[PDB]
């Protein structure tokens, strides 16, 4: 359901403008127990929004978490190589 995740993606980022840490942890939780696809990571760049929750997040729990989510990325990307060596993109130290 695209039009579900869509939706989990736009309260994820409710969770990240009201900055609700408890929230986005327990959204975090609940993807964890929901399986995604590499091309649902695609078409809804989930990661971001869990990125932005990072850099407004200082607890470590939730930024090992979101690196663990990455991981799991480049795990089903299947090729962790070209994503660590990553330079054929620019990449910005923000996003606005």
């Amino acid at each position: 359901m695209e039009d579900e995740v869509v939706r989990f993606a736009k309260k994820m980022d409710k969770m990240v403008q009201k900055k609700n840490a408890a929230g986005a942890l327990d959204l975090l939780k609940e993807l964890k127990n929901i399986p995604m696809t590499l091309e649902l990571l695609q078409s809804t760049r989930i990661g971001m929004s869990v990125n932005a929750i990072r850099k407004q997040s200082t607890d470590e729990e939730v930024t090992s978490l979101a690196k663990s989510l990455i991981k799991s990325w480049k795990k089903l990307l299947d090729g962790p190589s070209t994503e660590k060596d990553l330079d054929e993109k620019k990449k910005e130290p923000a996003i606005t």
